[PDB]
């Protein structure tokens, strides 16, 4: 029935509800980083993150994620390869069951354990629905997790992870700051692409950073206790919620760096 990350419901399926899945500009994809070229002509990002107001923190049933006060131009990314201004609205992860997989987005064809989105949405169209509908309504910034030290900056995420364990659960969480989900290197691979969940709308300019961060084993693993069902249900651990590389065809991933 609903689409989901199982056998029968997986990404393979969603095409049949989201005939767009099989698109011309679909997320993710690997980044080749042979191929990828060069863009002297691209700005360097700027994220502005100081007046970001966190509101609350969900299980949506198919990831968590922590949504913010877009009413406003308060924690916005400019520049890169945008036009205009992008209000940040969620930001969300994707992870495995294993260490070795859980990013959507892979580098010459490596995994990592994790990936996290900050969605933002072109102000320009007013709303985050409107948005979706227009080629460039959408800017997601893409960053790897791979597991060593912890990341300070996440721990106050993942413990409030037990209070959502299972789907429609949600918490206030405010006063969270996501600069402190950053690495210290704002290069960036980017490419116009998709949601990577349904609808799979191709709304997005993604920009994917180079530097993954590192988290602990002990951070990913409370990830990794999240149930996909709602309480009450055969619980159906929430690990693999990831849509795997799909076809490049007629596009150019563009680097920021040398
Ligand atoms: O996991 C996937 N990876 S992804 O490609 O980065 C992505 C983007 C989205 N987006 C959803 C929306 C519209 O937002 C809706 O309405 C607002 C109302 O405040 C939101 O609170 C709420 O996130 C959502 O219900 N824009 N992007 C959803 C899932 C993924
Ligand atoms: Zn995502």
């Amino acid at each position: 029935h609903h689409w989901g990350y199982g056998k029968h419901n997986g990404p393979e399926h969603w095409h049949k509800d989201f005939p767009i899945a099989k698109g011309e500009r679909q997320s993710p994809v690997d980044i080749d980083t042979h191929t990828a070229k060069y863009d002297p002509s691209l700005k360097p990002l700027s994220v502005s993150y100081d007046q970001a107001t966190s509101l609350r923190i969900l299980n949506n049933g198919h990831s968590f994620q922590v949504t913010f006060d877009d009413s406003q131009d308060k924690a916005v990314l400019k520049g890169g390869p945008l036009d205009g201004t992008y209000r940040l609205l969620q930001f969300h992860f994707h992870w495995g069951s294993l260490d070795g997989q859980g990013s959507e987005h892979t580098v010459d064809k490596k995994k990592y354990a994790a990936e996290l989105h900050l969605v933002h949405w072109n102000t320009k169209y007013g709303d985050v629905g409107k948005a979706v509908q227009q080629p460039d309504g959408l800017a997601v910034l893409g960053i790897f997790l791979k597991v060593g030290s912890a990341k300070p900056g996440l721990q106050k995420v993942v413990d409030v992870l037990d209070s959502i364990k299972t789907e429609g659960k949600s918490a206030d969480f405010t006063n969270f700051d996501p600069r402190g989900l950053l690495p210290e290197s704002l290069d960036y691979w980017t490419y116009p692409g998709s949601l990577t969940t349904p609808p799979l709308a191709e709304c997005v300019t993604w920009i994917v950073l180079k530097e993954p961060i590192s988290v602990s084993s002990e951070q990913v693993l409370k990830f990794r206790k999240l149930n996909f069902n709602g309480e009450g249900e055969p619980e159906e651990l929430m690990v693999d919620n990831w849509r795997p590389a799909q076809p490049l065809k007629n596009r150019q991933i563009k680097a920021s760096f040398k």
